């Protein structure tokens, strides 16, 4: 399902990355077909709470408007690679769905700078086909894709022109609720 062991950037600075602020997905490539839809909208916030490294997901599906908040307890591997359970909220992190063995995620921050990164994800749920999910992550939800993370998609052997971008989907986001769900 996943196939590839992503590396993780040479000299990660997690304190930058795990700041407790919010990373909008702006380009993706998954390399299983029929995955994902062709239209979609994510963001995340990545942060330390209380001593625990954290993660707080949103999706949604423009189309469809499927929406779903999750939080994450990250747990490292590796520097920039980790495992990541899962509990679905709702945006007041509320659970949903509790954390259960066999839904997680691992995480691999590929590249990163200040406002900028490249990630991989294999998200493990249940019963369901695995498949490597990649992201560009921008600090700001409207920004293209610059030189220095063209440049690292060219150096994980990618090619930039694959991914799909999020830009044309009106995306919406309530970045309180991403940052509150760190300490939830
Ligand atoms: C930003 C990095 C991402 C991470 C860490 C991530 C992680 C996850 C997790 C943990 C779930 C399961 C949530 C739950 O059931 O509670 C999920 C579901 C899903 N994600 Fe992502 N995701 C990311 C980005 C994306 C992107 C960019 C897309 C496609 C554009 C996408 C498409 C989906 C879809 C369609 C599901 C629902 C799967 C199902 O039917 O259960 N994700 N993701």
């Amino acid at each position: 399902a996943c196939t590839k062991n992503a590396i993780a950037q040479t000299g990660f600075n997690k304190d930058k990355y795990f700041n407790g602020d919010v990373w909008y997905v702006t380009d993706y490539l998954d390399l299983e077909p029929d995955d994902v839809p062709k239209r979609y909208c994510a963001a995340l916030a990545a942060g330390t709470a209380s001593g625990k490294l954290k993660e707080a997901l949103y999706h949604y599906d423009p189309k469809t408007q499927d929406t779903f908040y999750d939080v994450s307890e990250l747990q490292v591997e590796s520097l920039g690679k980790y495992t990541a359970n899962f509990k679905k909220v709702d945006k007041n992190g509320n659970v949903k769905v509790a954390v259960t063995a066999g839904n997680y995620y691992t995480f691999t921050v590929m590249y990163a700078d200040d406002s900028s990164a490249l990630i991989h994800t294999c998200l493990h749920k249940g019963n369901k086909a695995a498949g490597d999910l990649y992201a560009v992550l921008n600090r700001n939800k409207d920004a293209a894709a610059g030189d220095k993370v063209k440049s690292a998609v060219s150096a994980a052997t990618l090619e930039f022109s694959k991914f799909i971008s999020t830009k044309e989907n009106n995306c919406a986001y309530d970045n309180d609720s991403l940052k509150s769900l760190l300490t939830k």
